[PDB]
């Protein structure tokens, strides 16, 4: 009833079209845009969903010669005698109103996320379920996007589980550490020679210009005492950060920091990058956090007068993350696989207790948000 | 001599360290920075070049308690009785002056690059020489970065060559088209029921938020008349535009256009993204171009009043690219490999002579600029 056309006209100048639907809603469409998106086989390929029409063959000052219509189609003719047909629902979807434009975007990028601090309820799902049923994989990825972390439980106690979640999404993000990477730790109890420390909050691989979108951490076998994992919602924190200290937020969202990483793994390497600890989009919203104090280079490209104030804003930031109001604590169990957003969440670890025995085997991997995102859309279509 | 300290003092407040080299230049260093990048094993992890000192342990209001020095080192004690040693040449490198910073930056990211036009002289190198000699590999990458393109010659006539180059840089960039894709065209000698148009200028894969940085194109077999390759230097162009049409430039470098791509190759997919055709850094410098009219979505999230102006401004951009002074034409031959910057150059193809035998076979691959940059950093240190 809203996708049905009541009145369609080319207005004045013939450079714009007005569609009035049976729900008393009006839409405006630029002729030049209509010409550029003619559904005709000569201009578009339905299969590849690509446009054949060349820009060179596009009169930016084009105007509608004439048009007729019915309830679900608009017929347009142009000066060069070119013919086009547009579907009512196709137009409606692409309405230039602020609301229609906003709605379509929501439908394309799943921008809704749920903020959280220490009151977070860690989402859970079954590893094998996510593999066999799409209803679940959809629940897995859509939750990962909204919340930023999902705990898949019930995986084997051997390597190769993250690889399976890889095929499920599409493919992992190959880095200098390889396709996957195994972490292994073993310290006998009562050993006075060793000393364990905590792990300050961070995001992985900030030494790359395009950091890994999501991380996959499978816990094969783990026997520890106080190695509780900790995590904070970078977005939530940033919001609170500017609200409680604009000066800090300013500096961190505008000062470029250099990150490096040299070594040999999948090959010899030497990476460097410049990132702003708090990256914002052109509209001022936090889109990614880039921070790993261990990889922040000793080189700092900025005038001396900026240095001290910078370290101050960083301090305030790290303190805000450590406040119990921001950090969620939990513990991984053998067979579990953690999956989170590395642009959003910052993770760390508590301090292993005393001289207690510690032994763990973990397998990790990264995935790109474009791959996950693509998978999410295909999956949302299979489930709905 | 420039790395030789004549005098080093902790200016009043002890929040800054002033050093005067035997060459008469004075370098300033903030106390908090020195204390943050302490070389001591307890704070820094030399072998890994990673910081092990936590931010929580860094007093942003710290000052130097006392210090002594010789011609090649500075020794500093801190209030909390911590001890530090600094290398003079190490400090000389990280000087906060404008020049030093800009200098060290150049060493890290190879910013240099020559703009070009129709008067371009295509850099060439031998395929096998690049594979065996690091000097030729350095010449290959440095030029690629600097000029935007490099033509390797001598590759075999069988697939699997662009793979050897990948293993030479580090590793290829896997996309939805596998690790490598192939193109095989074979239109018979004088076919009447078929026509071959031209390819407009474009960059590849704008549908990804992180488009492929470098493209590798191997010409395995090509038997064609006409259809010459056409490349253009986007950076040069973008600059000429800003000069001739500040409005067009302003629009293109500030409007977010949608790009889409759905299909199946390495697996099914439905990638969607938003990009400013002319991407600028935070200093107004063009750092990347994102354009492929085919994969530019029919969806356009922008207020109607901006539509026509945008279309008008793109036509400007495209017309400038097709200008006789902006494009460089060349024809690739069998056995050679074209390697170019997919973020800078835009490529197209001329129209094949009508009714002429068309027989092609090429193998392509993508690479990430960070992987290439790493190889480039590791090679410079091996040839220089
Ligand atoms: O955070 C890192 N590793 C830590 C944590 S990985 C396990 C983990 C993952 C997510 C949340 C809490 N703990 C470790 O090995 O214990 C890490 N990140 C980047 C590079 C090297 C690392 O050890
Ligand atoms: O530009 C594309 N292909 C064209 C050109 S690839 C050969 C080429 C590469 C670089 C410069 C000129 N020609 C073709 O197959 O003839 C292309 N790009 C992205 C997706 C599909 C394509 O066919
Ligand atoms: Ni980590
Ligand atoms: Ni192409
Ligand atoms: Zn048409
Ligand atoms: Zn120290």
């Amino acid at each position: 009833m809203a996708c049905t056309i009541q009145k369609a006209e080319a207005l004045d100048g013939a450079h714009l079209m007005q569609i009035l639907w049976y729900d008393e809603e009006e839409s405006l469409y630029p002729a030049v845009w209509l010409r550029d998106n003619c559904p005709c086989s000569d201009c578009y390929l339905d299969s590849a969903k690509a446009r054949k029409l060349l820009v060179e063959a596009l009169d930016v000052n084009i105007g509608i010669k004439g048009l007729i219509f019915d309830r679900k189609k608009v017929y347009i003719t142009w000066p060069d005698e070119h013919y086009s047909e547009f579907q009512a629902d196709w137009l409606k979807k692409r309405c230039f109103s602020k609301q229609a434009r906003a709605k379509l975007q929501r439908e394309l990028f799943f921008p809704e996320c749920q903020y959280w601090g220490s009151e977070l309820q860690l989402p859970t799902l079954d590893f094998e379920d996510v593999l066999r049923y799409d209803e679940h994989a959809y629940k897995w990825l859509s939750t990962l996007k909204k919340v930023g972390i999902v705990r898949l439980t019930g995986a084997s106690d051997k390597p190769g589980e993250v690889s399976k979640l890889g095929k499920r999404m599409g493919f992992l993000y190959l880095t200098f550490y390889g396709h996957t990477w195994q972490v292994q730790d073993k310290i006998d109890a009562n050993n006075v020679a060793y000393t364990t420390g905590k792990l300050s909050f961070h995001t992985d691989y900030p030494a790359l210009h395009h950091p890994p979108g999501v991380q996959l951490l499978h816990c094969i076998k783990q026997t520890v005492t106080g190695g509780d994992s900790e995590i904070v919602d970078g977005f939530n924190v940033c919001q609170k950060l500017k609200k409680n200290n604009p000066q800090a937020f300013q500096i961190l969202s505008s000062t470029f920091v250099d990150f490096t990483d040299i070594g040999v793994d999948y090959c010899d390497f030497s990476v460097q990058s410049k990132h702003k600890i708090i990256e914002l989009d052109d509209k001022g919203q936090v889109v990614r956090i880039n921070f790993n104090n261990a990889t922040r280079d000793t080189i700092f490209d900025v005038p001396v007068e900026r240095v001290q104030p910078f370290y101050a804003a960083l301090k305030e930031f790290v303190d805000l993350m450590n406040s119990k109001e921001s950090k969620f604590t939990f513990k991984m169990n053998p067979g579990d696989v953690i999956t989170f957003d590395n642009w959003r969440l910052l993770h760390g670890r508590r301090s292993y207790e005393a001289g207690t025995e510690i032994s763990r085997h973990l397998e990790g991997a990264y995935a790109d948000w474009d791959v996950v995102m693509s998978r999410l859309r295909i999956l949302r279509q299979r489930v709905e």
